[PDB]
RNA sequence: AUGCCGCGGAGCUAUCAUCUGCCGGAUAACGGCUGAACGCCUCUAAGCCAGAAUCCGUGCCAGAAAGCGACGAUUUUUUGG
């Protein structure tokens, strides 16, 4: 189990912290979580385990997942597709900020902040449909949780989610 | 031993009269995200949000009489400093 590094992409391992530098930006999220030593030889991180236990051998490959993750999104796209089935279904925000408006009839207006990094384009190309943007899946996948978790029916149909993607 | 009666200012008083009585964090159950384990899946193992009249705070009451700070003047030509 050997994960390589891509041809710009500067990985640096500073106790246990990793800061992946691309045109998108850089993606740096804390990993205190592996107890597994890292072998960085400048082209492909190896993850070695001496007499580890059950615990090791999930840490190695949760951190190769994650590592994954941030070598996806070093200058790739996490496009989150969503959609509006429905009394109709508005959103009219500006900035980083969602608010959902007649939510089943509902007076009141939801309003979501979403995480740093996540790039709402209210499209209207297609049918009821908003995207969400971003570098980090971790990020913009809880944004999209946060979304949908938020517009939730009580005591009643519904409203589902659609698929995802990749960007630029 | 306030003789009795009507009204009676002031005071007191009446849910018999009038005025006033907020929002921040952390959570429980629970719901999600990135995600292994157990080559897949699954909220959980690390981590992150959401979330109760719950808990702790802001506000409100008292102020350690052995907690503290800033400021003011320092027995008057007798005397004390």
């Amino acid at each position: 189990e050997t994960l390589t590094i891509p041809e710009g992409v500067s990985v640096d391992i500073k106790a246990r912290l990793v800061t992946v530098k691309g045109p998108r930006g850089v993606l740096k999220q804390n990993l205190r979580r592996v107890d597994i030593e890292l072998k960085k030889q400048g082209n492909t991180i190896k993850f070695i385990v001496w007499h580890g236990s059950r615990k090791h051998n999930a840490c190695i490959r949760t951190a190769y997942s994650i590592i994954n993750n941030m070598i996806i999104g070093v200058t790739q796209g996490f496009r989150y597709k969503m959609r509006l089935v429905y009394i109709n279904i508005n959103l009219t925000e500006n900035g980083t900020v969602v608010e959902i408006r007649n939510f089943l009839g509902e007076r009141i207006t939801r309003v979501i902040k979403c995480l740093p990094g996540v790039t709402v384009s209210i499209s209207s190309a297609v049918k009821d449909e908003i995207i969400i943007e971003g570098n980090s899946l971790e990020n913009v996948s809880q944004s999209a949780a946060n979304i949908k978790q938020i517009c939730n029916v009580r005591n009643k149909d519904g409203i589902y989610v659609s698929e995802r993607g990749n960007i630029e």
